[PDB]
């Protein structure tokens, strides 16, 4: 349905701001969500869905990112 949007920290290091991200060693810039392997499609307001059992659960924001991401090129 219209999945609860993603908790910052949900899983796997997610964050809903792509930028929070820095910090963390995995990170690189311009990943974003949207631009994931992984991504299913946009559902709503800047959110959308994931394709891992362990994140759909809930909504992930356009410009999340988490440490599962991988790179669509
Ligand atoms: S795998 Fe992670 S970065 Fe990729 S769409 Fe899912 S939550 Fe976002």
């Amino acid at each position: 349905a219209s999945e609860p949007r993603a908790e910052d920290g949900h899983a796997h290091d997610y964050v809903n701001e792509a930028a929070d991200a820095s910090g963390h060693p995995r990170y690189q810039e311009g990943q974003l969500c949207e631009n994931c392997a992984f991504w299913g499609e946009a559902v709503q307001d800047g959110w959308g869905r994931c394709t891992h059992p362990d994140f759909d659960e809930v909504l992930v924001k356009a410009e999340g990112w988490c440490s599962v991401y991988a790179p669509a090129s």
